[PDB]
């Protein structure tokens, strides 16, 4: 079957095709339709665009900051750019062309455009073009760009290098520097902020005969083929464009040019790309049975959180991935929470990779937390190359008055920290790698804890620690204390902490101790807190206060009715005077967040009043919502309502569903934590995959649209694949050598030694 | 030396006279001129003017909330509209008028007008008229109204009660029931939210012979009288209105119709008045020699404070007074900080009982801390009949957008509490009042230091307590840390409970205790505390930090600047995203406040240096800022800055100098702070008294603009009088029994013992 949506469908389930060309939507489908290896992100643009239609070839630890506030990755010169003239008219793409087809194949992230056009004197066109940046050779972009007349005609083939991008926080390269080599341009330029250097080689390759020549000028260079192409005789150029910068190597423009001279053919570097993709797809692959359009949708999201993730060097998932320069490639908590369980259960080492990013950042939280006054590592909203706060104190504008707004999205939201320790502690519970807590997750969590034990504020008639003036998941508040989400966080962060103290041994202990200068009266403020902080609980109604005088702010339901008191817009609906501030609309989820990440905590029937509550007050306004929600309607027996958010987190993006742009800042581009939690719908929502102590966890629901799933998990070392039909669930234990597991299903206890095992449901 | 300013003259140095009728300022000169004696207040209005002309009677203790949002006094209806018609045509102001002039009577609270006008058929008609509200009888006040024709004409009086009255946020009574009596009018109403009874009476007299006819409509009702004047023979109408409610005896109705009935004549009531006004004017007035000018103004604001402050009931000092229904009739921290120095030191007794109304609302500030999830007594900001809280969440709208703002006055500016400990501890220290602090100020204090105690936080590991996400007397900056003013507020108070817990009588000490439920385990908290709190201190430029971080804002000197990046005049410049949040920019005095309040904790050199580095970054937007850095400047040996914020403060009304308006709420009235204030720039400012243990002290200084100035002042029971000149200070002990007194002067010596000394001031 075949129709998604718009005017998008999938023939096979690895490929998403758009049929009609909408010069409107340039930008959703460069975001779309780009392609990308975890160095670098190329939006999907057609060969001729610039900077007008969105082109931006994302180039990762490549920061900049320009502007003197906004610090983001560059965009770099595109050394892919190609305009046809066919006697003297430009080739531009028309709404009404004759014939236009775009594909993405997921398969093996190759982005293509199949176009014909009627020309003036009358010759038809036809262009089908093709690109891949290589996950074998992380540096390169390659393109095949085919053109064909059918009629005998003069033509003029333009191809080069443009210094002229696009670049939505100002221009990050300057000093462009021309030079030529054997095979074709290259541009040489320096950073604006910290002077790093970026090499771009084009190589280039034309398989028929021309007139060439050159011209080089300050916003790009390159060169013009004239050509007769003869009637149905296809002309065939192809290209490589090559980046380095020196934060990647000494010497970038001869790494550079030493990658161009090793080139091989287009499809000889297809081939080993596809090959790549294999493998990568045979660790992360969820298939859905009998729902092609979910499939894809999967897929897609899938596919967008690997060319996100880089994997050559210790760097962040950007919150937008590398799809254009929004969310300054840099690591959010989506980055923990939202991105790394695919990778915790399908890769683990990615997943170690990520923590091991945070621990080679722990000096950029030790210096926010000293700047602002703490102890610990207070981990930055923002984090780029070293774990200093990016993220500014102006983030909005009030676009009633022009004025910047003050949101403390920087300095009081400060879940980030044990949200972190959480992840830490989660990714030793499912692997056992005790070495990586030997030498590193300790630190972390000590680190964090010790933040928390200097946030925190000692209330003596009350005899209890609270933690005050935060900001929580729900981003519209601020100034809130005893964010339940927070406060359930820093107790848990807390409880490992006491954990690791009573349960490593001597010598590793007294080396992490002595590295971070951690003492006995710090533990018994920790042990003292452990037993006297303040946690927000159930209430007589069961419900969960999401932080202290929540109940006393104006019931909106449906939450969506406060969208009828805004004067623009594109205005900030937060703090500190939008339309929800005095009001319980949240953006997301916050209460119902935390059962994302503790499901054993509370009993099912409280989970399922705290949603009953608190869905209709979300306004889901966050891309980061729906999948929180889904996974805990799932196991509360609201699966088909899980499917409708399954639903909506799976298109944002493909069915173009969120705004570009608020309180004048762009937050357009793709939404990575969404792509992340793709998997985990299935995964933990749907299938109810959870790990509580050593123990197992499965719950298996399935929506009608679906009639079973397969996905596998890595546990403790052990793979299992785990299919789940109407009737049936059943674990088998691939894994080159097998220990016994006991699982819980559905809270029955089973043993799977053996290979495998089967269960009704 | 008549002038003041705009067109304002003195002509005794006891009177404000206006000489051009300006339609346009209706607001201010109602204010200015207005009448009072603390049970009402009767804006300056003339006899034909109405809810247009901004006329109001406001009536204490009548509190009500029929908007659903603000609880303020009622405006009552006026027993006092008088139209007056020639030959049919009617009287009316025109700013082009043969003569006006206006005239308030400081000595006596007479507020007067005369005006003649020519009238279409050829007459010239003069009216002279005149009103005072009864210090004598507080619940009446008292016109007479004379007109006189220079040719024979037909004329009418139409006099009655006018229903329809000017109310800020909606009609506060209803249900009103006509009435008549033998000498006028009646009509008796009920409040809309509590539905307490409010009765006005209205006693008319005419000494002409006149053909009079009721009338009464839904708006009101009345009488004309029909007359036929003679050419230079006034007619004379003399009036009372008198006003009660159930909220000051059990039957209101009948309560007003006996003082109707017992209403001497004007003349007979008006000398009563001045009787009041001679024993007013002999406790408070404050003479300046040689400035007619300041000395009038001075007279002019503290007549203000007078007029405001409530003396018949337990009632609040309200921050706007009785001028209008601004800042609610209620107290603010204004009462104890800026209203009751003037009475602490010339007339106790007020002050005693203003502390004794903070005690018997201590069961709001009760409320109000356990409502927010804090202990002991969280004193509202704005607080009317109970103390519980009557400042809304929603004080303000952004301008810009039409959306209310929320400003944080009522739950986070927490000193008012300490205020009031405060102002309890230097009661007792100036009059030696044992027995309040025996019976009342103990628990209040108590109550104070265990809100603090609940407010405050521990910080493990920076081992001390802090006072997090306040709001300083610097109204701009909100959710800021350890303001340095509270923080000194709060050890203040830490400290006088701690000194009562150590000297008071056992059997006192259980009697409070057990009525509060006062634990040891609470005392040794405030104790650890006090050993344990920070506080910010000067640091190595001599520089107190406002509040943590403040150093870290925009500095623009002079900080007036700031306007510059207004986009509307009238926008709130403060929380949350006003021009000045960012900046260094400071509403009042804060850090200088707390140089005003303890005098002797830090050495001149530090005053003189926060002086100077604050006041350039201050707006002086409040009516409060400019009385506060006289007091400072005067005695750094800044006598002559001093000055002029004497005048900036002085002139506040008079001059008209502040807005009424901002972020769309009334805040305009009688600036009654300020009032108050102006007898302490003169007495605590240039004449430097102050009490510091058993330490009285004095430093007296001299501005150039006078030649002297004296003053009365009650210490420990002991009535003396100062007088300063150029070159000596004489302080003669008025007191009926003396008894001996230390006496610093300029920090030394002389033990006063003997009727009058006199010192060199060289
Ligand atoms: O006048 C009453 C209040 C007005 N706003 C600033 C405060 O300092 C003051 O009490
Ligand atoms: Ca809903
Ligand atoms: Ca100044």
């Amino acid at each position: 079957m075949h129709e998604i949506g718009e005017h998008l469908t999938t023939n096979t389930g690895w490929d998403i095709i758009k049929n009609r060309y909408e010069a409107a939507q340039a930008i959703t489908e460069g975001s779309n339709f780009m392609i990308g290896n975890g160095f670098m992100g190329y939006r999907g643009t057609f060969a001729e665009d610039g900077k007008d239609a969105y082109a931006a070839c994302i180039v990762t630890d490549t920061w900049d900051k320009a502007d003197g506030k906004w610090e983001e990755l560059s965009t770099v010169p595109n050394a892919l750019l190609t305009l046809l003239h066919v006697d003297g008219e430009p080739f531009i793409m028309s709404e009404e062309a004759a014939s236009f087809e775009r594909t993405l194949d997921l398969s093996q992230g190759v982005t293509s455009r199949k176009v014909s056009q009627r020309m003036k004197n009358g010759a038809t066109i036809t262009i089908h073009e093709e690109k891949f940046a290589s996950y074998r050779k992380k540096h390169a972009v390659l393109m095949k760009y085919t053109v064909e007349s059918d009629q005998d005609t003069d033509a003029v083939l333009d191809t080069g290098i443009d210094y002229d991008v696009w670049s939505i926080n100002g221009d990050h390269l300057q000093g462009h520097h021309y030079f030529s080599h054997p095979t074709g341009d290259g541009v040489t330029a320096k950073t604006v902020s910290y002077e790093d250097t970026v090499t771009v080689v084009e190589t280039c390759s034309l398989d028929a005969d021309a007139s060439e020549e050159d011209y080089q000028n300050p916003d790009g260079s390159g060169r013009t083929f004239s050509l007769s192409l003869e009637a149905g005789k296809p002309v065939t150029l192809e290209k490589a464009m090559i980046i380095y910068s020196s934060n990647d190597v000494d010497n970038p423009q001869d790494e550079a040019l030493l990658e161009a001279k090793h080139m091989q053919s287009y499809e000889e570097e297809k081939a080993a790309n596809r090959l790549e993709w294999d493998n990568l797809w045979s660790h992360y692959d969820v298939t859905i049975q009998n729902n092609i359009i979910d499939q894809v949708a999967l897929r897609f999201n899938i596919y967008h959180a690997i060319i996100a993730t880089p994997v050559h060097k210790s760097l962040p998932i950007g919150a937008r991935g590398l799809s254009c320069q929004a969310y300054q490639g840099a690591a959010f908590w989506d980055q923990e929470i939202y991105n790394m369980p695919m990778y915790l259960y399908s890769n683990p080492e990615i997943a170690r990779n990520i923590l091991k990013y945070r621990h080679r950042t722990l000096d950029g939280a030790r210096r926010k937390a000293k700047r602002l006054g703490y102890e610990g590592a207070y981990y930055a909203w923002i984090s780029g190359k070293t774990g200093d706060e990016l993220c500014p104190d102006f983030f909005f504008k009030d676009v009633l008055s022009g004025r910047d707004i003050r949101n403390h999205f920087n300095d009081w939201q400060i879940h980030i920290s044990p949200d972190i320790a959480y992840a830490v502690k989660k990714y030793h519970q499912v692997t056992g790698d005790d070495a990586f807590i030997r030498d590193y997750g300790a630190e972390m969590i000590f680190e964090i804890a010790r933040f928390l034990a200097s946030h925190a504020v000692y209330k003596p008639m009350r005899g209890r620690y609270e933690f005050m003036r935060v900001q929580g998941p729900d981003q519209y508040h601020e100034n809130v204390d005893n964010n339940a989400f927070t406060n359930h966080q820093a107790m848990f962060t807390l409880q490992a902490a006491d954990e690791l103290l009573q349960t490593l041994d001597e010598k590793t202990l007294s080396a992490v101790k002595e590295k971070i200068g951690l003492s006995d009266d710090e533990i018994s403020l920790w042990r003292d807190m452990l037993a006297n902080t303040y946690v927000p609980k159930p209430d007589k109604h069961g419900i969960i206060e999401q932080f202290d005088g929540y109940y006393d702010l104006e019931t909106i339901i449906p939450a969506k009715k406060v969208t009828e008191r805004l004067i623009k817009e594109d205005e900030y609906y937060g703090y500190p005077n939008g339309v929800t501030v005095r009001t319980q609309c949240i953006k997301q989820a916050d209460v119902i967040q935390l059962f994302v990440l503790h499901p054993h905590l509370y009993d099912r029937k409280t989970v399922e009043l705290n949603y009953e509550f608190y869905e209709p007050r979300t306004l889901h306004f966050s891309s980061l919502s729906p999948s929180s929600y889904a996974i805990v309607a799932a196991q509360i027996d609201k699966v088909e309502e899980a499917y409708r958010n399954f639903r909506k987190s799976v298109m944002i993006d493909l069915l173009n569903t969120n705004e570009a742009v608020s309180g004048g800042t762009f937050i357009g581009g793709i939404h990575t934590a969404a792509n992340g939690a793709s998997w985990q719908m299935v995964v933990n929502g749907f299938g109810g995959l959870s790990v509580h102590g050593d123990d197992i966890h499965l719950s298996p629901r399935l929506p009608d649209a679906w009639d079973g799933y397969t996905f596998k998990a890595i546990v403790k070392g052990q793979t299992l694949e785990v299919d789940v039909t109407k009737e049936q669930i059943t674990i088998t234990n691939k894994s080159e050598d097998r220990k016994p597991l006991t699982l819980h299903i559905f809270g029955e206890k089973s043993v799977l030694d053996s290979e495998r095992i089967t269960k009704s449901r």
